[PDB]
């Protein structure tokens, strides 16, 4: 565990993390995507061996001794609005228990269930709460990885908040 555990906002690629480990947000078929799970893919593409997993879960594979953690969200196009809720919150329970088997002291972790698999709609403060719903729990470094100036100003500003 971290000394005196935190969460942090980055606006940069994942793929340069600072981290001991890192989430990818997944799809379940373990195939390279788009976005996040793109650059996951380019960077740690051995972690993608059976990395498949369902919706609402997560699956660690190793590349050499770093842990991909592939954290599967739901895609809002295809799920209801409740149904999708309850996945996006399991799958971050799951990221909690492989961070905390791990033994880490860090993570890298993206929002899951923003971009492609936003179903058209904002879920900042959605997803985040479920991050923290989850990791609150956890004694690792937290260390969240945005694109968006204006998303980092809000992400930012909800951490400093329980501050
Ligand atoms: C920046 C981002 N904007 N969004 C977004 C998506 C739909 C509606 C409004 C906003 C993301 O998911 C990430
Ligand atoms: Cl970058
Ligand atoms: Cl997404
Ligand atoms: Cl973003």
């Amino acid at each position: 565990g971290a000394m005196a555990p935190s969460y942090r906002v980055k606006r940069m690629d994942i793929a340069k993390n600072d981290e001991e480990c890192v989430v990818n947000a997944a799809n379940p078929r373990g195939l390279p995507g788009d976005g996040v799970c793109k650059a996951v893919y380019k960077k740690w593409p051995e972690s993608f061996k059976n990395s498949a997993t369902p919706v609402g879960t997560a699956k660690t594979v190793m590349c050499g001794t770093y842990p991909v953690i592939h954290a599967v969200g739901p895609n809002f196009s295809n799920y209801t609005e409740s149904e999708g809720d309850r996945e996006l919150a399991a799958a971050y329970r799951e990221v909690a228990k492989e961070v905390t088997r791990l033994g880490v002291n860090s993570v890298a972790i993206p929002l899951l269930s923003t971009g492609v698999y936003s179903g058209g709609k904002d879920r900042l403060t959605q997803s985040l709460n479920h991050l923290f719903t989850a990791m609150d729990s956890t004694d690792a470094d937290v260390v969240i990885y945005c694109r968006d100036k204006e998303w980092e100003k809000k992400i930012s500003e909800a951490i400093q908040m329980r501050t």
